């Protein structure tokens, strides 16, 4: 059984790890997901994670302090560590597969503009680091990238290319609009080249780049 | 002042949305429209194959309640097209967002067709990997839309802060320099080289 831990300043938040996939993975024992209070290493009386970054710019760093004492605490030599960020390498579906065969992820959510760089730079002398990227956009932490990678790793555990196309399902006639009579023929082979050629559309329409066209 | 109104089987997973002002999120349990005592919200898919279709007698009972001519309608779908940060600078103007969630297996398609007949109606992957559905995908959506709403490349390069020396480690001494053009000079190349390692699909 794989564990999950995630470090984050916003721990409720991780609340929709509950029932959902990932909360059908834990009660059948698949999972075990546990998520951390990073102020809980904290020493001073404000509990402070961040402070003003060296060389200057908007926004706050979080300390590597902080983090350095948690990760001593949550890791081993045998963890691979995920760091959400939008600088990251790509988290793929390649990615999703091969995290699902890990007996422990750690994931680090970092919050304001992201975790000290020596954070990483220093698990990384005596663990895996993943620094990884869900997408195109910008979040104001990484909670929400780490409920996707949770979402996506586990659908993929034992015990658990081109675009899917339409899908329909009864009635056969709807507010005037009709299955498409090829779907209802039983013919599994004129079904499967028209659903070929719907994925080929919507592909090309949708995510020309799968196909290796621009945009 | 934006509206979003959020409609899935998993109302617990969206329920914890600030709380500053102009932004309302209402959670919508989809088994509120269903039409039978077993609470049916999909079926088998027609043509055969694994997995099971969203209703579209029930979603479109749903949309027919939450949504208005003036609703932008957002399918999160492994088959979309991409969400960008351009697509959320988009949204974040729009006054009324409903986020139909369901299974990655789909609602069934005429659903979305009905509805792009008389509103706006927007399916959309947020990255190359599959969800078991689209609530997930929701809450980025939201999160990367909502920040966007006042009050509510190249890769970003490596960031430090005190104390200056940690675990053997130094923050690079430029930064500490008070040379401010070439602390964004030092920074530009950080960026660069980061961007030709990890994304250099951004670089062409
Ligand atoms: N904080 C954060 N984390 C991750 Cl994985 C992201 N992926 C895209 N934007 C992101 N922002
Ligand atoms: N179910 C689902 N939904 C959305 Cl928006 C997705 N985006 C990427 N994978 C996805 N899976």
């Amino acid at each position: 059984s794989m564990k999950i831990d995630v470090v984050t300043i916003f721990p409720e938040y991780l609340q929709p790890v509950r029932q959902s996939l990932p909360g059908k993975a834990i009660d059948a024992g698949l999972v075990d997901v546990a998520v951390h209070d990073l102020r809980r290493w904290t020493h001073d009386v404000h509990k402070s994670v961040d402070d003003s970054p060296y060389g200057g710019g908007p926004g706050m760093v979080m300390k590597p302090t902080v983090w350095g004492d948690a990760l001593d605490e949550i890791c081993t030599s045998e963890t691979l560590l995920v760091v959400p960020t939008p600088a990251g390498y790509p988290f793929t579906q390649e990615t999703a597969w091969q995290w699902s065969t890990e007996d422990h992820l750690v994931i680090a959510c970092g919050r304001y503009e992201g975790i000290d760089q020596r954070v990483a730079d220093d698990a990384a002398t005596r663990m895996r680091v993943r620094e990884v990227s869900i997408g195109d956009y910008v979040l104001n932490g990484g909670e929400a990238a780490a409920l996707v990678i949770i979402e996506a790793v586990l659908r993929l555990v034992p015990g658990v290319s081109l675009l899917e196309g339409p899908s329909y399902t009864r009635p056969p006639s709807w507010r005037g609009m009709d299955v498409p009579p090829v779907l209802l023929s039983g013919d599994h082979a004129k079904i499967a080249a028209w659903r070929a050629e719907q994925s080929r559309q919507r592909t090309i329409e949708r995510r020309p780049d799968l196909l290796g066209f621009d945009s």
